[PDB]
């Protein structure tokens, strides 16, 4: 890691202070220190993004592409700094960041395709005698200036699924990354500092949450785009004034495990461990909840128990490591308080259970009453909850049985049972035959309920930065 | 003739709860009739009714909703003088621009019927990377929830059926909330609705004064709030609904520029200039507030709109010579005279027109209007025009934009490079080529940008927004 | 609610209008064998003067509105509504069709224009970037369909109504004017849909309807001036007319020998299963381009799908189609009756056995099931159109889906199973136009996209893809400097 | 050069033979030798075709876009070496050749792109209460093997509009290139040999059209495109027996210049000069016809006969060379021919008409009746005939006074003179404010009337590779 990162404002690099300091998020030891946007450099930064739009818009469709495959082929060469950053700051297993990179170049790889690809159309409008004569065409425009607040947990990919939309849309933004991560925002800022794209068209500013008003309130931002925590992003709504807002929030997720899946419970027991356990459960779509028929729940429990214990814990430095550190101290606290309690109301941990600092093992848990925080709420961190079930109506309604409703996961070889769960499962997507963890970068992707509020993924987040502008042509 | 009573309907049935909403002739000022009220109790039980109905209104297949708006349409077309009637009523409207709105009634639920068999599902190749190998992506559109409409006073009909029509064609449950000036219209939908299979909880029709409706904003059952009147109240409501999804559509003061090439054609120009800035007395969200004209054409134009002006009759609109009927009330007419005298007192001139009394509000057009008056930069509506004159067509473009809103803008010119550049460079939910702003077709998308709206109507468009993607993914191994 | 009777003679239609040319084309009732009624033969005179007047009818009806188009398609859907006992029976006489899956046609017919006059106002154009390189900058694209040209409609004997329907509607909701040639064996139904369209307001040349024989239908192939040639009927005549047919596009729906799988897990709904399968082998005696000729069981569930079917093909009462009971009418003619019936008798004859039916009076042939018919049989591999059915059994699933594949066709085919891993297989595998799942493959709604690939035919009907071989895309690249 | 080339069999080299001899159309020397295939190696080439469907078919879409990256990158490290063994083999001047060189390389491009979103669909089957409980999807299937024709003037670029959606959609091909344009074809192949589609997916067979008869006949071929002269096109048509066709033929084009281009008219000139007389007129949308409104018609004739005289004619290496030798002394021979007998019916030569050999001068005509052959058939060389009108009318049906069909071009300020060329031009594509020779490479393209069935572009020519498979699924 560089000594010091700066800030972008307007495209440059602003070595303005050194006040935020980084852990590495394994040793606690202050890895670097970057610079801390005020008020008025963020107010700076609306001002700039304000007086791009004109010159950003005039870009053709290619140059746009241009500049989004030039981040694309740095992203390539600069693979392992990304990965090696990754891992110090969230503390994410070193696989697992290169994962990341991996994915941050796929957002980016379909942001350059969808770049010379959006959509216009032709409507017929001579639909009565009164408008004979009348044709239509709309083309999407950029909505304007955009907001974009991302989070800790995937500090590359989710920046990347707003920046690159934005980019290939033509909206100048400002983003605010987590203060826990900023590292990430600040290299993807430092390659698109490389491209010709005009002075203004971006800006990425750290600051903390208590510092952070304007990125809701300031009226010349024409959106909001929030991915984080439902506690905060539903209070973002209300305070974010005229602009259209994008909420990118999380969940309990559930996993069923039909009756059917007993000749392949060695990999569904594979995909449930990586969704409940990689990156410490630190996953808006890691697997919360196992809900697994009768048939077939007692080879489950013993073959999902097994794994969970051999899932090697530790320094996320080491390609060994499965389960590296969560976030802090004080959430490995909330998610052991939460467990804590639904152990004294009756659940039994069946695998793993110790927690030091921030190192909590993977764990799974049986008898977690429904009523319970460890069921109810997003628990962010490497546990897991089984349950039973033999009606599969009961186990769709165990699902739903939920503030959230982000993705779910079915097991299962019955074609009407895969179709019920789509019907019936009320979140933003359903997987069949993997986990609820399954995302590629190219697919419509967030939830209903508390878990979001639109839909990310290039093509869906692009339909949410522009505004169609109408042209209505009568001849007579 | 109207009924002496109308009920509101709850949960799909008639309820004549009490007649405690007054509604008047607004020409004759004297009481038409009087319609049930709704309290917050009675919307607490629509709400609780429409999330009742939600799993038995998505069991309905598509060609069971087609069918309930076809029996929509039906009735319409069977009581469309009646519905012409009420309308010239309660909203003063003249008779045939009530006739009119009611054809656009049948057109959107039209519309709705066919497009409530080919909603928008779609497949989505997952396989972008090694990873992924094996996965495919299927979506379809699901209904988002229970909505909340509310609609104005000025198009009661139609714009009550851009919310209605796309909820019934989605399977959504709503809740509508009718100006209580102009509730008629909406309760004989209700009375039409009522007549079909849709499950109980399905609809709601409630009338309330704003003042009593806090609940249409605020109640978190509902999924989406999806309201058309004013800015001021709507981007207020915005800021009040919690968690539910928001649209809105509002108004402006749209701006027709006529363009130096159309002297052979400036007679089609100014009637559909009077058309835009009179009809329904100025009393649309996209009525022509702002004419912005060539100096070459500005002296031609200008005598041929003042005579035209001139022409039009204002009075009873129950009469069909009727053009220009009154105003919503008598206070709204004083409101635009008072911004008129302001702007005539710092130099503008009338130039046809000008005179009003009690709600009959001459068809009026000035000159000399400083583009800081409140009559240049506020909403009219009322039957009031601008005439300014340019000869830069990018200074046109500008004069268009210079503006807090962006709901419709037209163009009349025969240049290309001019209507390519007004496409690209007016910022307006829509551009309007050799037609005024205030045109619109009910399947089209619709809706403004800046402070005159967020979202988009006509009926594929509403449809979009009262749904959500349920994506289904699908490995093969 | 009433007793219809063909008029005496029906007339032609020459551009839009209706001629008493002649009475020279006799109509038989399939039933009866009796003369019906007697229409007006179209000689190759008429046709050209049908093909000059389409050209002529280009530009005006060109200019038609898009809602001028739906009002029209509007109007036939309610006289098709008015006329619907007429049209039924009509239909019944002249196919032998058994009434009441003669007015399941004609409802067929309604939807089918109905899903025209709402296609009619949503014809797709689109917008185009063209801005991927330097050299294009400043581009702009944009692209319409405009109608292709004068179209030549060919239709078969048994779907009368709805085939005629799957191309005529189309071609109103797209602008282009046609010249239709039903089948001489059953005319009747297109010249009502002719009376019903001289009714609009069409221009005049935008529509010819011309019973001709297929000796004396040269023209509807061959003449340049039409720009598609649109084809329903038997694969042998389909294929030769496409090399005669010079520049046009060519639009081919033809037959095959269905087969539908009945996988391992169907036993708790073995009735449900045996329904279709007898619906979709026997319903207007086997005579259509996507009945079941083929079922292949799986083993777990053979022996009581057997049970059932014999029993189910037993039940079906075969006898005049005008009486509502019946549901197996006769086929088309006696020499096709002796067609089929001489193909079963080699495949006993080879060791096949009848396990239901069999037996063949006249055209009247029986529902009937067999077993242990090879795969090398004419019955097997050639294209019944006859209420004839043949059962094998198999046990893994790939099997199952060779043994539909192994044919020259590829029209539909249809798979039982709650196996949600068999059906994307199916999907995947089977080299068939449509793949249905928990239905036969004689399953079809009229706007869904419907064709064969192989033998089986070239292109899709259903009315948005009809439409698009209807349309050609006109591009405008506009550039600003 | 290399002194011999071989062809491709099943995705390998093979040195068959040397037999045939191509020459530099400019010195008329022999330049290389290529292996010619024989009826046996065509038949061979169909057999490993069909083969190759199923290994084919069961590529994912990302495998299928790296195979058509390689290409791209590859035609980029090439670049020098295509652009003039196309000079050489080609005739065409260099300047020229590195312009189709950039189109190879954005047709493979856009195909790269496509590969990975192949339309499939939705629909919704429940219209009518018989059809309750029925739900549709259906995806594009490779329609099979496919024969390739591509001619000699853009042996390139027009090979790629085939190569490139069939590597996309997924279906074995055969090509058969251009006998006096084959080596730009053979080094596709090289390239495509270096990626691991699978053995037979494809052959490149040089072969003279009298050899060729299985291109046309063969029922293993499930699909013909054909690119190349009207007369050759629709004759294959007649014999193709069961196989989709698609022809993309030639046409005499026009390009109107209206009444209000007096301002812009340096620009249009030098884009009439562009459309008319690039690579010597050797184009399928070569500006054939100019017809210019009396307003604008004085000053325009001038500015073409001087634009048209200081085009430079030469060796085509010479970059200075804009005018070519045209393909060969007969093609030169024939045109000059049309062009005597135009001026004996009465036409004036205002610039350029000297031949000599296959050297044809930039030529500007008037006054050519409009049944003569010059007018009428597709000249294929630099001549260019000016003609006047009043009304626009007029102009739009001189534009269809032909029996071709492929593009117009209109310049034009007037919004309804250009909505009425759109309405009224019975071309494929309509070209407004440049000429009718304008192509970019993802756009539909095509002609209608006896210029061609069916259009390229790699969407549109993805679609024609494929069948759509539908599946109906009913739940009860
Ligand atoms: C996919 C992956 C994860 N998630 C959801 O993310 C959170 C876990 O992330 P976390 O960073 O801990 O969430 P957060 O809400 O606390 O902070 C997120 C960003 O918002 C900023 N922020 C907080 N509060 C404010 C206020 N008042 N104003 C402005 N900005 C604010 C944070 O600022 P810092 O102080 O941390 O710098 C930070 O930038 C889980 O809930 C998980 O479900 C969602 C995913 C998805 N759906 O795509
Ligand atoms: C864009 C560019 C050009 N064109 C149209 O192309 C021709 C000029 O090209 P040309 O090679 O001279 O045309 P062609 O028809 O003579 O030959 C083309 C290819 O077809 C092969 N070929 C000819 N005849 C047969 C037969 N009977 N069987 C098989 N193959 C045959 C030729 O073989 P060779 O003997 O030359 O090796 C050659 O491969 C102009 O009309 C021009 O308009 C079209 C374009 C477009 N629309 O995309
Ligand atoms: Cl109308
Ligand atoms: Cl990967
Ligand atoms: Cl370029
Ligand atoms: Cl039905």
């Amino acid at each position: 890691l560089k000594e010091t990162y700066p800030y972008y404002l307007a495209n440059e690099a602003v070595y303005a202070n050194a006040e935020l300091e980084v852990t590495d998020k394994y040793t606690g030891k202050v890895a670097t220190r970057v610079a801390l946007a005020d008020a008025s450099a963020i107010d700076a930064a609306i001002a700039a993004a304000v007086g791009a739009q004109k010159p950003l818009r005039a870009l053709p469709a290619f140059r746009r592409q241009a500049i989004l495959e030039h981040c694309v082929a740095r992203f390539r060469e600069r693979f392992d700094e990304l990965a090696q950053a990754l891992c110090i700051e969230a503390g994410k297993p070193i696989n697992d960041s290169k994962g990341e990179v991996t994915r941050l170049i796929d957002t980016f790889r379909v942001a350059a395709e969808e770049s010379v690809r959006i959509e216009g159309g032709l409507v017929n409008l001579e639909i009565s005698p009164r408008a004979q004569g009348y044709s239509g065409y709309y083309k999407r425009v950029p909505i304007g200036p955009c907001s974009f607040i991302s989070p800790f947990n995937f500090p590359l990919n989710l920046a990347a699924h707003k920046v690159a939309p934005a980019l290939a849309a033509g909206c100048p933004f400002v983003l605010k990354p987590a203060s826990r991560t900023p590292i990430g925002a600040l290299i993807i800022g430092e390659v698109l500092a490389e491209t010709d794209l005009p002075k203004g068209a971006f800006s990425i500013l750290p600051a903390h949450r208590d510092g952070a008003d304007l990125f809701t309130t300031d009226e010349r931002f024409k959106l909001l785009s929030f991915t984080g925590s439902p506690t905060v992003g539903w209070e973002l709504k209300k305070k974010a004034g005229k602009k259209k807002v994008v909420l990118e929030l999380g969940g309990n997720a559930a996993a069923i495990v039909d009756a059917d899946q007993r000749e392949v419970l060695d990999y569904v027991v594979e995909r449930l461990a990586f969704g409940a356990y990689y990156q410490s459960g630190q996953s808006c779509i890691g697997v919360q909840r196992i809900i697994a028929h009768a048939d077939v729940y007692d080879a489950l429990r013993e073959k999902l128990i097994a794994k969970t214990r051999s899932l090697k814990m530790g320094d996320p430095k080491d390609p060994a490591t499965f389960v590296g550190p969560m976030i802090s101290e004080s959430e490995a606290r909330r998610l052991a308080g939460w467990m804590e309690a639904a152990v004294a109301a009756g659940a039994k941990i069946v695998a793993g259970g110790k927690v030091d600092g921030a190192m909590f093992e993977a764990t799974l848990l049986e008898g977690v009453g429904r009523d319970q925080d460890l069921y109810r709420k997003e628990a962010f961190g490497p546990v897991a909850l089984l349950e039973r079930f033999s009606d599969f109506d009961d186990a769709l309604a165990r699902v739903n049985d939920s503030d959230f409703g982000l993705q779910a996961g079915v097991f299962t070889d019955s074609l009407s049972h895969a179709q019920r769960a789509w019907d019936e499962l009320e979140v933003g997507g359903v997987v069949i035959n993997d986990v609820p963890s399954f995302r590629v970068d190219n697919m419509p992707y967030g939830g209903v309920k508390d878990s979001g509020l639109g839909r990310e993924g290039i093509r869906y987040a692009i339909e949410d930065m522009t505004e169609l502008r109408l042209m209505v042509v009568r001849r007579r």
